[PDB]
């Protein structure tokens, strides 16, 4: 059982492990900007965007009350990238690498 005030110390190492993957985490560090990136259909396809900076802000500022909410946002981020990007694409393959790192880091914590 985690109390809300324990979540950052327990879960931040799993998020730091994702950020440490370079270049794999770079497309995930900030919200997808469809006009900037030249992908104007992004928000037509992806209904609930999520990225590392949003997860980090929520974890820093006490917006998560239970660990499932953090895990849920991490999988939202990965599933959005698998949904929007083609299986052959750089971002999709980076997503798969990050998801493998995440599974290895989150399992001992939970
Ligand atoms: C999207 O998932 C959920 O709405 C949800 C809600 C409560 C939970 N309690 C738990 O342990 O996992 C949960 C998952
Ligand atoms: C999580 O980041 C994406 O889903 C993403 C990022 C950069 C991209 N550049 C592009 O052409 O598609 C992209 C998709």
């Amino acid at each position: 059982i985690f109390k809300p005030e324990e979540l950052r110390q327990a879960l931040m190492p799993t998020l730091e492990a994702l950020y440490r993957q370079d270049p794999e985490s770079l497309p995930f560090r900030q919200p997808v900007d469809p006009q900037l990136l030249g992908i104007p259909d992004y928000f037509d396809i992806v209904k609930n965007p999520m990225d590392l900076s949003t997860i980090k802000r929520k974890l820093d500022t006490g917006q998560y009350q239970e660990p499932w909410q953090y895990v849920d946002d991490v999988w939202l981020m990965f599933n959005n990238a698998w949904l929007y990007n083609r299986k052959t694409s750089r971002v999709y393959k980076f997503c798969s690498k990050l998801a493998e790192v995440f599974e290895q880091e989150i399992d001992p914590v939970m």
